């Protein structure tokens, strides 16, 4: 048996000091990395003059020759959206091949009216990008409905002209201008007139982020064709004079990243070195593009493995991006004129800023590292990329720079640098086709500066370049580009040739952070500390964690019956690593029932002294815990992925999430809890296996800091990270007599339940034991004779409806990630993923290529992507589960298995591809994704199948369309929703996460209703009202006054102001995402009234909450309900036979103590979900105007929408 | 429709226009269950012009119109109430149906 | 543009007309010149050959 992390993440290679150099530099501190940039980049007064000049000569040169697009919105007076409509019909009719029959499809169907009848797919399924190309901003999704009465708009208004332009101006700006060609011969055959003028070449076959092994075999075969043509083309002109290829390593492996290095120096470096032995046979240049920051040092580790490789010797085409905006860009330059002057190869340096900048800031803040791998302020890149310009300068006799830029000032910065004596070959400039000729007609040629200029030219059809065209407008489109700036004449000629290097140097703090973007650990300022992650990219990272995660393997960890008078005696056993049984993790001792008894009594006993703590230094206990586990983190890594079958990067995100719970709702604690507040009593948490820290922490720490001693009741599973939990909120200052660990199974549990003290529960799980749980309680009340809270946060059915606007790339990867996570061993994970029938073929094709790159096995390897699930019954019941599916008929793909799987438990990530999802009975909890086809015009019948499933955990729906987005979230009932990115967000304080029906009954964990739900009396939450009065409440109230209940009226007036219903509030969360958290009606609460004034006050309650009703036919009240509005009729139902009138999501129950407890039992029997249920007596109605709470009569929603997911961030385009 | 507004000029010729800004997001509820009632029944034609109503309907439509600084002038579509249908034969009921449901309206 | 440079003949017009004061007189003279003007670009977003006069 292999030793547990003993083949962890060890690096390529060992890392020179050069390359540590660069690992150093990584995220340091923006104030840090400006000085040294500062001096590298200062230049003589007479440089930075004459830099000046130029620069301003450039600009009005520029400014003197300065419209397609605009021309036409002028000529037609078309608005901006019919701009948008009229580039996206003429798109789609260019999709049209045969010429002729698009010309008559314009003249005869097009132009005369009903252009919907003949254009499966919207047609503004890319308007957010022709919105950039028309407006210059990037809207995130497409109001289609906005854009589909433009087009009718301008079609009646100015007929066939108008398609006619708009369809030549599209075909023009898709075939010349973001492409240089569509085809690589059309491409170089268009390039010899530059060329003859001076300018170079660099093709971009636009390949980029293989998802599946085909595609990336398609992007080798079409790099390898291209070099074929540029090579015949190039005729000998060599690396310089000649045109060369640029490539992407993404384009080439699916699994290109640190965690799969291996398979990238196996798989990936071999195509590489092919494509550059051709390259090297036609002696042209082949250049790595520069992507993402964590992919920045793996790629050097292939660069310097093709420049010693002597099969390549006597080529010096192999050219290498790197990005000013980055912090490591000085180091990495050190390193690789090094690595130029070791291989004697004279590798050509492209410079450039940075394309990936609003990713970068996202990526770092959603994972909570120490810093960005980028500047966050441009004019820090501007030095930056000056600086390096002036290493690379002195470097010119082993590497060759080409110093891509449109920035005009950057320009003649570096030409006044480089000096008089220029030679072709020293160095050059580069460009992008159909952007920076303008500029560099005013550099290349004699007649000008006589510096040469490379021409980045894209290569692709209409489909590969709109795919990321975003990005690359917004390259010189943002606020703070350039090319936006020369356009814009509020900015002046003497504001764009500014010098960065001296305005750097005289601010009060050189390299200070951009003041509107947040560190992430600053995310939600001075609510609380966001938790920090651990950067999985970086080798100190990972070799610090290695060594970390070894040293937790060797420690013997045990988890005992943690009694308030100490630990107790026990059966004990090993606990086993799900994914190598051979493993032995740690030990348990499993508490007797009697020692449950026990635990229960002392937790009574105690209570006093831990109500008696005040609020604030409960929650100072809180976040003294949450301290702790984020200095411990590594070490609790390693356990969690031990005992729990969890990858390294599951288990960070595993402890963030106790960390912030713990931080959360010591924060809610200082904003709420008081006096009046008093907790339940003894509060028994009982947790699920699959997130046995994160929501055993999270339910723990509510219970303790809203006053309640706890018995902690953690899976049997998963103890032992339960027991460091509670060693850690023990050591925080948590009191033994208010916080013990009860290990053992589900009769632990059910003891606890039954302990005649214990005063609520509080239940993540199965729905199949919350109903025993809920069963157990029905007989039990409370000391004042009212029902035992009881939180029951259960399982789900999460669908993610995908329509034919979505990118499949980005659907896929959210597919995989949702569905397969911990081997799908998350409540949130993707069950059913519904594919419009128009686009299910293809996303289905490539969702088996990218479930085949999945690497399975035993999680203590960082290449390891799914690990075991949790026990071998967990794998019975998900095999017999599939096998049946199987035995239906139905078509099913699954990984194959390595043969080390064999000592743990594991079932391979399966998709089943469904007829009906009726097909569907209950969860399953593993690997299993159902794949469903729908019709479009069926939409809404789907969303009533996936509401029909009676869960209501997560959703998702990946569309770009307004319309549909407005349709499917306004249909869905479900608590967690996410649009256009994956279905697993539970980042407490910002999707509030919890369902409805089968999945819970809320309120919702790391939400703001949920300590209101430990105390006897529910403190007011922060942000929790709503200026908005549920109508048929009003009516009620009037009915009310006309009857003549006077002060029922009152009271439903009351209720009207006091519900929160409608509240809609953003929550703070990371750039490129909107977090949005709402309250809206439960649905039909069940009444059980027993007086006219309590069926009165009942209706109140529930119509202030935009509830309809079912009353108990058996009160006999049907008197007391004559001759309602019709409006609150439509609300009211009565129900003889309430199992047949549900399923209900509440009730409210009126009567004395054994009547409660009998309706208790009787709506316990109900069949399907778990109700909240809220009872009082009369006299507590007629004295209590909160008798009924309602909080408890709201349903919570959270949703969670990607607004980076059309390419960008707007927002961010303008913070620079 | 409203003297000054964007719908006044689509009333004095014989085929309406489709005015600056007017369309919805927003898709009546009431429309959508009665487009797959028409399709459970077959009625195929007519549950497409039930989709397409939804679709074009504007009710829903919220906008805030230029104006004066220290003001906020907003503009929004509304459901008439309920309309009088006078159907003749079954398609043109649900087509009336289909009409009056998209914009929000009872019948 | 006639109303707007024709305003102040139009205002005594209405003032003795119609009972309207000074400022009532140029709001009403306003709203024409604005009706006018709105009118006229309605249209122009608007109208084409498909939509025929009643
Ligand atoms: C021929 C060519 C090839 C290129 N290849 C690549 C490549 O392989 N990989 C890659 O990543 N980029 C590449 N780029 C660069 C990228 O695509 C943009 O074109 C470039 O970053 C824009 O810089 P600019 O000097 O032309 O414009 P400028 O307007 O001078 O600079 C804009 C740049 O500033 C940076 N920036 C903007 N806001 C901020 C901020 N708030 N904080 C810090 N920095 C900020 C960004 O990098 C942005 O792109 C290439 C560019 C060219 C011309
Ligand atoms: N809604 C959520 O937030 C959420 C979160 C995570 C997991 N879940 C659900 O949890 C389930 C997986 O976790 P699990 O396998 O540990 O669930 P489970 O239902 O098997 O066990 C949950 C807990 O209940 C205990 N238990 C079992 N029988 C009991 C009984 N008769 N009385 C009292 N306690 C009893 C167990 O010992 C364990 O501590 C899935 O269904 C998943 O969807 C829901
Ligand atoms: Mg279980």
């Amino acid at each position: 048996a292999p030793a547990p992390f003993a083949d962890f993440a060890p690096p390529v290679r060992p890392q020179s000091t050069l390359r540590r150099a660069i690992t150093a530099a990584y995220r340091r501190p923006e104030t840090e990395c400006l000085p040294p940039l500062v001096e590298a980049a200062t230049q003589s007064k007479e440089i930075r003059d004459a830099a000046a000049s130029t620069a301003r000569k450039l600009i009005e040169a520029l400014r003197g020759k300065h419209s397609g697009v605009e021309g036409l919105v002028q000529e037609y007076s078309l608005s901006s959206q019919e701009g948008v409509a009229l580039m996206c019909l003429a798109e789609a009719l260019l999709r049209i091949p045969d010429t002729a029959t698009r010309d008559a499809l314009i003249r005869d169907k097009i132009a005369d009216g009903n252009w919907k009848s003949h254009l499966s797919r919207s047609l503004f399924v890319n308007a957010a990008t022709w919105g950039l190309v028309v407006t210059g901003k990037l809207t995130s999704t497409v109001n289609d409905r906005s854009l589909a009465a433009a087009l009718t708009r301008l079609i009646s208004r100015c007929g066939e002209p108008v398609i006619r332009r708009g369809v030549d101006m599209a075909m023009r700006m898709m075939g010349e201008q973001f492409v240089t060609g569509e085809t690589i011969r059309e491409a170089l055959k268009r390039s010899k007139e530059l060329e003859e003028k001076g300018f170079s070449y660099s093709y971009d076959m636009l390949g980029e982020a293989a998802t599946t092994a085909a595609d990336a075999e398609r992007y080798y075969r079409d790099y390898e064709s291209a070099i074929h043509a540029i090579g015949k083309a190039s005729a000998g002109r060599g690396i310089y004079e000649g045109p060369g290829i640029s490539i992407k390593l993404s384009a080439l492996h699916p699994r290109y990243s640190r965690a799969q290095a291996a398979r990238v120096m196996g798989e990936l470096l071999p195509r590489v070195k092919a494509l550059a032995l051709l390259a090297k046979n036609y002696d042209i240049g082949l250049n790595i593009d520069a992507e993402e920051a964590d992919r920045l040092e793996l790629s050097l580790d292939l660069l310097e493995v093709l420049c010693l490789d002597g099969d390549l010797s006597g080529w010096n085409g192999m050219g290498f991006v790197v990005q000013a905006y980055g912090k490591r860009c000085p180091f990495v330059l050190d390193f690789i004129i090094d690595l130029a002057r070791r291989s004697g190869r004279r590798i050509m340096v492209r410079l450039v800023k940075g394309a990936y900048w609003d990713a970068e800031i996202k990526r770092a803040q959603l994972d909570g590292l120490a810093d960005f791998p980028v500047f966050t302020r441009k004019i820090h890149t501007d030095v930056s990329y000056i600086a390096c310009a002036a290493k690379l300068l002195a470097a010119t006799d082993v590497v060759f720079p080409q110093f891509a830029t449109h920035n005009a000032q950057t320009l003649a910065a570096i030409y006044h640098m480089a000096g008089k004596d220029f030679h072709v070959g020293k160095y050059e400039f580069q460009c992008l086709h159909g952007m920076g000729e303008p500029l560099y007609e005013e550099v290349v040629g004699r007649g000008k500066l006589d510096r040469p200029c490379r021409i980045y030219a894209p290569v692709g059809t209409h489909e590969t370049l709109l795919a990321y065209l975003v990005r690359r407008l917004l390259e010189n489109g943002a606020n703070s580009s350039f090319v936006h700036r020369i356009n814009d004449p509020k900015v002046s000629i003497d504001e764009l040739i500014a010098d960065p290097v001296e305005v750097v140097r005289a601010m009060p703090v050189v390299g200070a952070k951009h003041d509107r973007i947040a560190l992430p650990a600053e995310l939600f300022g001075d609510a609380r500390t966001n938790s920090a992650g651990l950067d999985l990219s970086n080798e100190e990272t990972l070799a610090s964690l290695t060594e970390a995660l070894r040293e937790s393997a060797a420690m013997k960890w045990t988890a005992l019956p943690q009694l308030a008078t100490g630990p107790a005696a026990g059966e004990t056993r090993t606990v086993l690593n799900p994914g190598d049984h051979r493993d032995v993790v740690g030990s348990v001792t499993e508490t007797s029932e009697e020692d449950a008894r026990r635990a229960v009594r002392l937790a009574a006993d105690a209570a006093p002294d831990w109500a008696a703590v005040p609020p604030s230094e409960r929650a100072a206990c809180l976040d003294r815990a949450a301290e702790l586990m984020q200095a411990r983190m590594p070490t609790l890594l390693g356990l969690i992925i031990r005992e729990a079958g969890k990858s390294a990067l599951n288990a960070i995100a595993e402890v963030r999430e106790a960390i912030d719970f713990l931080r959360y709702y010591a924060e809610q604690t200082r904003r709420t809890l008081g006096p009046g507040h008093g907790p339940l009593g003894p509060i028994v948490c009982i947790s699920p296996w699959n997130f046995p820290l994160a929501i055993f922490t999270g339910q723990i720490a509510a219970a303790l800091v809203a006053g309640n001693p706890v018995l902690a009741k953690p899976a049997e599973e998963t103890p032992l990270i339960a027991a460091e939990g509670v060693r850690i909120l023990r050591e925080a200052g948590i009191p033994a007599s208010a916080l013990q660990l009860l290990p053992g199974d589900g009769r632990v549990g059910a003891a606890l339940v039954a302990a005649a003290e214990t005063a609520g529960v509080m239940f993540t799980g199965s729905t199949e034991v919350a109903r025993l749980i809920q069963a157990q309680l029905a007989d039990r009340l409370s000391p004042a004779g009212r029902p035992i809270p009881l939180i029951a946060e259960t399982g789900g059915q999460n669908a993610m409806i995908v329509d034919s606007s979505a990118l499949a790339e980005q659907v896929v990867g959210d597919v995989i990630t949702s569905a397969f996570d911990s081997a799908g061993q998350r409540c949130s994970a993707l069950r059913v993923l519904c594919l419009q029938e128009d686009v299910a073929d293809r996303i289905l094709t490539m969702l088996k290529g990218a479930l085949h790159e999945l690497h399975i096995g035993r999680t203590d390897r960082l290449s390891v992507d799914v690990g075991p699930v949790i026990t071998s019954e967990a794998k019975d019941n998900i095999e017999k589960h599939i096998e049946r599916m199987r035995g239906l008929g139905r078509k099913v793909e699954q990984i194959g298995l390595a043969s080390e799987t064999g000592v743990g438990t594991f079932v391979p990530p399966t998709i089943i591809e469904l007829e009906k999802l009726s097909d569907l009975q209950r969860e399953v909890f593993g690997p299993v994704l159902h794949v469903i086809r729908y019709r479009r015009d069926d939409l809404d019948r789907l969303v009533d199948d996936v509401n029909a499933t009676g869960y209501g955990l997560t959703f998702g729906l990946h569309t770009r369309l307004d319309e549909t987005i407005a349709h499917v979230t306004s249909r869905i009932k479900a608590g967690n929703l996410y649009i256009n990115r994956n279905i697993i967000g539970a980042v407490v304080g910002v999707q509030p996460f919890g369902g409805r029906g089968l999945s819970g009954t809320g309120p919702k964990a790391g939400g703001p209703l949920y300590l209101g739900r430990l105390v006897t009396t529910a403190p007011v939450p922060p942000q929790h009202s709503s200026v908005h009065t549920d109508p048929v409440l009003l009516d009620f109230a009037k009915w009310l006054d006309g009857k003549g209940a006077r002060a029922e009226a009152e009271a439903a007036r009351n209720a009207g102001s006091s519900s929160a219903l409608g509240l809609d509030l953003e929550l703070p969360g990371p750039v490129g995402e909107r977090n949005l958290y709402t309250l809206h009606a439960r649905g039909r609460i069940l009444l059980v009234p027993a007086t006219e004034s309590g069926l009165y006050h009942q209706l109140a309650a529930a119509l202030a909450t935009g509830n309809s009703v079912a009353i108990d036919a058996a009160s006999g009240l049907q008197a007391s309900l004559k001759n309602l509005p019709q409006t609150v009729g439509l609300r009211v139902s009565w129900s003889k036979d309430w199992a047949a009138d549900g399923p209900f999501a509440g009730a409210l129950v009126e009567g004395d103590a054994e009547r409660i407890r009998a309706v208790n039992k009787a709506i316990a029997a109900l069949p399907g979900p778990l109700l909240l249920v809220q009872a009082a007596s009369s006299g507590e109605i007629a004295r209590n105007p909160d008798a009924y709470c309602l909080n408890w009569l709201v349903e919570e929603v959270s949703a969670s929408i990607n607004t980076a997911a059309a390419g960008g961030n707007a927002s961010l385009m303008a913070i620079g």
